[PDB]
């Protein structure tokens, strides 16, 4: 399988909103877990976004697509966002990581005004 992330790059202004779409393609089993990662400009490491508050995820397991919205964009918010989509049956014991695929990513630029 693979994931389709959108948009690939985008520029936005302080106090605006971003929506990254993602869709899991050519996957045999159900969508089971979604994750969102972000490496801010200047940062050497992918951190995981904790959904809630200014971050809001919308999932459609049926069509295996999901999206992230980010309220009140800002300076510090610039970097690369990647969605993670994990999938399996029921037979597979979850104490072992399930197959998954990541998006190519969204490089987000924020300027203030």
């Amino acid at each position: 399988a693979w994931v389709d992330q959108t948009p690939r790059s985008v520029t936005k202004e302080t106090g605006e909103s971003l929506t990254i779409n993602c869709a899991l393609k050519n996957a045999a089993d159900d969508l089971e877990r979604t994750d969102w990662y972000r490496t801010t400009l200047g940062s050497t490491n992918e951190q995981k976004i904790s959904i809630g508050g200014r971050y809001v995820e919308t999932v459609n397991k049926g069509s295996k697509s999901f999206s992230l919205r980010i309220r009140d964009l800002r300076v510090e918010d610039s970097g690369t966002y990647k969605c993670g989509a994990y999938f399996s049956d029921a037979m597979s014991n979850y104490s072992y990581p399930i197959p998954g695929e990541k998006g190519a990513g969204t490089v987000l630029t924020v300027k203030a005004a």
